């Protein structure tokens, strides 16, 4: 819209107090911090706060809160809470549930120097939990990697996003045509070709966080530059099976990296598939 209308998810900046630094988000730096009144039954909650530049438009303000209006209808444990909106006040805050072992592509790097298949599948299954979830309150993610999944204390998976835009996973983005950053190395071949993101186009990016886990986040496409990506998949091209990847992993993937978008399974379906093996 042109404005934002404050409703009763608004909370007063006095109860909000930032400490660490988390990430350069779209809009704004992203921190660390603790938020009171926000989950009765707790005095105290932590959270994550993400920020709008001092600089920024007004018309890019009402865009940030627009977006995170979207997460007010959500109720899914596998996605990311809301907690509340600072929008009256000169940094204009959201607050969330705060995950706090970060995203899941630091967390896999951090296992380097096996994970169990049953550990595997697991996170599999919560990545799909919240993606079946959004896809159904018609929610396209267009950007599902690792890193954009975040993990819990309790070592629970949950959806996020983190934006494009952290020093930290550069790599990952291509500026194609010198336009706006894509993350060119997740990309079904129909988004790559024409631009198109659907539910099945999340479900290509599923395939390779499933090849982020079993490699434990290598670069999809090693080898490759951005523009021989780009060629190697719109032309029917596919990943490798990772070293030491699991029979049931791997036949997952293949179904998700089908040319057809059609060919490829629904969340829920992939939810069924795993389901039955527990
Ligand atoms: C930048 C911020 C804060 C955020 O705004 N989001 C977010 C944005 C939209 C949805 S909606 C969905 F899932 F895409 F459908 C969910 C989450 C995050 O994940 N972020 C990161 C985040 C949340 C929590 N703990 C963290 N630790 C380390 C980082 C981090
Ligand atoms: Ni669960």
């Amino acid at each position: 819209a042109d404005v934002y209308v404050p409703d009763e998810w608004e909370v007063a900046r006095e109860k909000i107090t930032m400490s660490r630094e988390l990430g350069q988000g779209s809009f704004g730096m992203v921190y660390e911090g603790v938020a009171k009144g926000v989950v009765k039954d707790e005095p105290e909650t932590r959270v994550a706060i993400k920020t709008v530049n001092e600089a920024a438009s007004m018309r890019e303000r009402i865009e940030f809160l627009n977006e995170a209006s979207v997460m007010k209808e959500f109720n899914c444990h596998h996605v990311v809470r809301l907690l509340g909106v600072v929008s009256q006040g000169q940094p204009t805050l959201v607050i969330m549930e705060l995950m706090t072992r970060g995203d899941l592509k630091s967390y896999l790097r951090s296992l380097r120097p096996p994970p169990s298949l049953s550990k595997m599948i697991q996170m599999a299954g919560e990545i799909a939990d919240g993606m079946a979830y959004l896809n159904a309150n018609k929610f396209v993610h267009r950007d599902l990697a690792a890193r954009n999944c975040m993990v819990a204390e309790d070592f629970t998976v949950k959806i996020g996003d983190f934006g494009m835009t952290r020093d930290i996973y550069e790599t990952d983005y291509y500026r194609k045509g010198g336009k706006g950053l894509l993350p060119v190395r997740w990309m079904s071949p129909e988004s790559l070709k024409d631009g198109v993101f659907t539910t099945y186009s999340d479900v290509w990016s599923f395939g390779v966080v499933l090849w982020e886990i079993a490699t434990l986040a290598e670069q999809p496409y090693q080898g490759l530059s951005n523009e021989q990506v780009l060629r190697f998949v719109m032309e029917g091209g596919l990943l490798d099976k990772p070293d030491n990847c699991p029979d049931m992993l791997f036949e997952l993937m293949r179904m998700c990296w089908q040319y057809n978008p059609k060919m490829r399974p629904s969340f829920l379906e992939i939810i069924s598939s795993i389901k039955e093996e527990m």
